[PDB]
């Protein structure tokens, strides 16, 4: 996979991002995890662990993987990275996310996100609380 430019926008909540990529605003959502939503336990600390981190950043970039590079709502699929950090892989690691939406195609950094899992689980962290 190529890491591609983006420039922050707009933190939405734990696992989608608005930014500008090639020079449009684009909505991603974050590859094979999900985040609790904001109304939900967790929810409100999952956007606030993506918010600061993209944020804070001084680059942002996205990697789309080899399948689907837009959603059914027209989102962007891609890893995100702030400073060279996978968000995706943060969030899990966290507790914050759990291993989701595992297309067949699209789950390059399954098994990476997966050991992340199995690791926040033991240390009982957040979701695994
Ligand atoms: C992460 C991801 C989500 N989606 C779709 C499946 C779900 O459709 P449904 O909306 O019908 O449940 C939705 C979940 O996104 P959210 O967790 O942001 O709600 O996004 C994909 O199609 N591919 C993806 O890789
Ligand atoms: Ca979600």
């Amino acid at each position: 996979l190529h890491k591609e430019p983006a420039t922050l926008i707009k933190a939405i909540d734990g696992d989608t991002v608005k930014a500008m990529y090639k020079g449009q605003p684009m909505t991603f959502r974050l590859l094979l995890v999900d985040t609790p939503e904001f109304n939900e336990k967790y929810g409100p600390e999952a956007s606030a662990f993506t918010k600061k981190m993209v944020e804070n950043a001084k680059k942002i970039e996205v990697e789309f993987d080899k399948g689907q590079r837009t959603d059914k709502y027209g989102r962007g699929l891609a890893y995100k990275y702030a400073d060279g950090k996978m968000v995706n892989e943060a969030l899990v690691r966290q507790g914050l996310a759990k291993v989701a939406y595992v297309y067949k195609g699209n789950n390059t950094h399954e098994q990476l996100l997966r050991k992340a899992e199995a690791q926040a689980k033991k240390e009982k962290l957040n979701i695994w609380s």
